[PDB]
């Protein structure tokens, strides 16, 4: 009955949210580059995930997971925006122009048309509304060395959740975002996830960071 | 079999607390001013929850809060510290030395001796450690006019909060901080430190906000 | 012409900063606890200093140092809110009620009771306001061990500052706050202060924070 | 003798800074898109300001920019990266992906590609190192309505200032950014940039944030 889209729902905590929504009783939409891996989650859901291979960095294929999820759940009440890409550990002038468009497009461009996607979809739903979830950083406190491309994307992340959330009270869409550090279980970013999607519309964990050990 | 002391528990997000951690099959000792208020939190749970009258700025009272807990349940696993008085809203130059003073007391000594206890009661059970879960302020992306004090003493609990964690770690010892804001149902808030509480020692929600509408 | 109070002139980033003011032309009020060190504070400026022996733990001590800066200069255009003692390093649970107060009172309550006083004598002055620069925390990005007093009461700091700001804007009274930490030369904070108090009114640096290294 | 680029030099805040920095005494090169604007901020300093029209979002014109620099300076010391578009304030899933485009690469992928020719130039001189002070939000304690691009690249760039302080240590090369927000005059902004750019490089002002009002 509560519809929710799952990006880099292949793998790693992707996979863990989805899992975890479904076995909360959502529908599930699995949204992820590749198929295979896409498949292994739904095996693992055993029941009616939705598996939808998807380029997230790309307006139409974007367009093209909200498009299948309604088709066939009905609504889209949360949305997973859910990526997490680096670019190799090394000295930042020796990265490649292209190494620093991919994290870009992946970590932030992604996660943004995601959004303006979700806003579209849910405006116009009725019940209207729901609510986005970003997945922050893995090194809320500290950041690695040689991690700029990734670095700075996480932190525009907090910033997109903030402009989100105010620009998403109109249309009754709440955003939150969570984020992970070191002084971890997947299981752990997945209860959060679960625990933040559970609340109703007008209370809304904006920002919560989880840190292992 | 988890054991909780809940403070403030006669009322508001205090009360909420208790009730649903022991809903959630916690043991609880209600700590408060007023034994009338905390007998009818105990009511409410209709359980084995021990009323425990309490001045949390003295030294002695809260040793003894800790002892009864000990001497009913066996250790202490969980401590909800959650103070949250104001001064008047008046110009802070009007605010008198005790007004300030009584603040002070409240929101910041009370948690820190009730921080010291835990320590000295969790670091000599066994299993060893335990969670300590800070209440912070309830309007956390903005501070109200005339509240300095609330303010002042708030933002210490965020301190507190950390020293608390790094200091607390060599004794299994997590500490996280649950604030709100608005851009609230105590039941929300209450949700959200039962999950925080649910998390084994090794992760830890380390700080998280919920936002009303 | 412009006239600064200084807390904690007769050492360390206190008396840099009292030097460097009256350097640029302030007349300077020195407060401190003891008349040696605030000697040879208005030694070193080799002009007008006004040393005045002074608990800022104390209401009637600040009025008083307040008012003999008044009587002597005519005004107060700035204060420099600047405290900052430690507990012992020594585990949480050994401290003692005292060593936890002494650091409450001279941290916190100090600079809030200097903050009330400035309100009083700024909004009473004509040209009305002034500005009041605090002192915050010398390790800003993360906590030493062993200091929760310390942690505690310099994140209060922040919050005092935010409520100063908020409250003090209807008397032309601007507050900001200086954070340092570590990856440090006096020299650098007191020409970070001088900075924040050479702005008009209208601009503020609410926050800022230096590094070392 | 100190030589430093100024990005946006052309207009507002990247104009008052090169015209300070010049006052201040050092060799200015005046980077922007449009050689007019340029001329004009030449011709207010009026001594020997370098005019180079460059595209900061182009690696090849951003290495002409340096490469200009080091031809007639000698070296770089400080690089004032300045940077500052918005989309339109309009329905977040109403702009088009070229309008989200080009907000990143204005205002995240410029300054990175700037910082990473900053890197090259200033680990490569002698005496080695310098600065690089990144422009940052000027809604800084709070979002303007349908600002998701903007806020999230301002957002980024705190990340990038972060990651470039710790990878630029290896090279004596210091980062920190600057922050405007409002409860304002151009001059502020240049004065508080030449602030920071006068200390020597074990000290840095790793943020600051000048509030109007
Ligand atoms: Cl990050
Ligand atoms: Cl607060
Ligand atoms: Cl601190
Ligand atoms: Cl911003």
């Amino acid at each position: 009955k509560k519809i929710a889209i799952v990006t880099g729902a292949g793998s790693g905590v992707g996979r863990a949210v989805a899992v975890a929504l479904a076995g909360a009783g959502y529908g599930v939409a699995l949204a992820g580059r590749r198929l295979d891996a896409l498949q292994e989650t739904a095996a693992e859901i055993g029941d009616d995930a939705l598996c939808v291979p998807t380029d997230v960095t790309d307006p139409d294929s974007v367009r093209a997971l909200f498009t299948a999820t309604v088709e066939k759940f009905g609504r889209v009440d949360v949305l997973f925006n859910n990526a997490g890409t680096g670019a190799p550990a090394i000295p930042m002038e020796d990265l490649t122009f292209a190494q620093w468009k991919q994290v870009v497009d992946t970590n932030l461009t992604g996660p943004f048309l995601c959004t303006q996607e979700a806003f579209r979809v849910m405006k116009a739903q009725e019940p209207r509304g729901g609510r986005i979830i970003n997945n922050g950083s893995i090194s809320a406190t500290s950041p690695r060395p040689y991690s700029a491309p990734y670095t700075a994307t996480k932190h525009a992340i907090t910033g997109l959740t903030k402009s989100t959330s105010l620009d998403g009270r109109v249309h009754d869409i709440a955003c939150g975002q969570i984020d992970i550090g070191n002084a971890m279980d997947v299981a752990h970013v997945a209860s959060a996830v679960v625990y933040m999607a559970s609340l109703p519309l007008d209370a809304n964990v904006q920002f919560m960071t989880i840190m292992a050990t």
